[PDB]
């Protein structure tokens, strides 16, 4: 059998754009992995992916993922968007790139190698590792060490 882990994720932005994190928590059988990372300039969605697409790239093996987020980009992408772009070749009907397209496409590709059970959560109670994601995502925008190479300036 497949090895079962618990995938719980969040990102955040102090503006648009501006600095912005991530935070993950990789859980399997007791044992916790987190993640977490700061840049200086990027946004909230870019944030919310990049958890997504680090917790899932931090696993090595095909697994069975109960992935825990109260992203709402990502799950727009998800459940209405990702299909379509994979039909276009991630480009809009006037040609031009899907926004995010590096990171949505580093996400697909995540997503492709393992059994995914999506619990779309909403910021509240009953959800203390969400919480948890938040703070990390939190603490690593406000010490930021990377650069999102991957953000282009809005118009």
């Amino acid at each position: 059998m497949l090895k079962q882990v618990e995938i719980f994720t969040d990102g955040s932005c102090l503006g648009n754009p501006g600095p912005g994190g991530y935070g993950a928590i990789l859980r399997y059988r007791g044992r916790e992995k987190t993640f977490s990372a700061g840049y200086t300039r990027t946004t909230n969605n870019r944030m919310e992916l990049m958890a997504a697409i680090v917790a899932l790239e931090a696993l090595k093996e095909h697994c069975e993922v109960i992935l825990s987020t109260d992203s709402q980009y990502v799950r727009q992408g998800i459940t209405q968007w990702i299909h379509n772009w994979k039909a276009r070749g991630w480009k809009t009907a006037d040609k031009k790139p899907v926004k995010n397209v590096d990171l949505w496409q580093r996400l697909d590709a995540a997503l492709g190698q393992h059994q995914i059970k999506w619990e779309w959560v909403k910021g509240a109670a009953g959800h203390p590792e969400n919480e948890r994601c938040d703070e990390l995502a939190r603490a690593a925008a406000m010490n930021p060490t990377l650069e999102d190479t991957g953000y282009q300036v809005e118009v």
